[PDB]
RNA sequence: UCUCAUGGAGAGUUCGAUCCUGGCUCAGGAUGAACGCUGGCGGCAUGCUUAACACAUGCAAGUCGGACGGGAAGUGGUGUUUC
């Protein structure tokens, strides 16, 4: 038995005012299952609601979760500039 | 006495009576019928003949994304699919 590496898929739900965020896991195989649910800024925090939900599951290694912050962070600085 | 024929009826009224010419009238069918009285059901039909007179409202001709450029719904995104 091999190795593999459950990648993390980063979505986004656009609407007028607001926008929420989401992450899926996909392992080889099994498919891709949803990791969390919509959290919808501004209105709630969603990029800590997100870092949280990726802390409290101890199989998140450090890189798959400040790489889905990042790019997370600089989706919610370009609604932010919007 | 083979064959064809499945078809044609009258009545009252002019005269004191009659025969005739002659009109009127009636008995029969048919309605895209109307009105009166009365009206239980079913089957198949029929239903502005008058003003080709006016029209409130709603519907009666669209379809093709496999001609085509687009944008708008979602989706995580041009992998899916809709308008
Ligand atoms: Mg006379
Ligand atoms: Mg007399
Ligand atoms: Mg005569
Ligand atoms: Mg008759
Ligand atoms: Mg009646
Ligand atoms: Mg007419
Ligand atoms: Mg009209
Ligand atoms: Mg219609
Ligand atoms: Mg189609
Ligand atoms: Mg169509
Ligand atoms: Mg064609
Ligand atoms: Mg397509």
């Amino acid at each position: 038995k091999p190795m593999d590496k459950p990648r993390l898929v980063l979505k986004f739900i656009w609407m007028e005012k607001n926008i929420g965020l989401a992450l899926d896991q996909t392992i080889p195989g099994h498919g891709t299952v949803p990791l969390s649910p919509y959290y919808f800024w501004p209105r709630k925090d969603a990029w800590e609601e997100l870092k949280v939900l990726l802390e409290n599951k101890p199989w998140i290694s450090q890189k798959q979760m400040i790489i889905l912050l990042n790019q997370a962070t600089d989706i919610i600085n370009l609604w932010q500039q919007s």
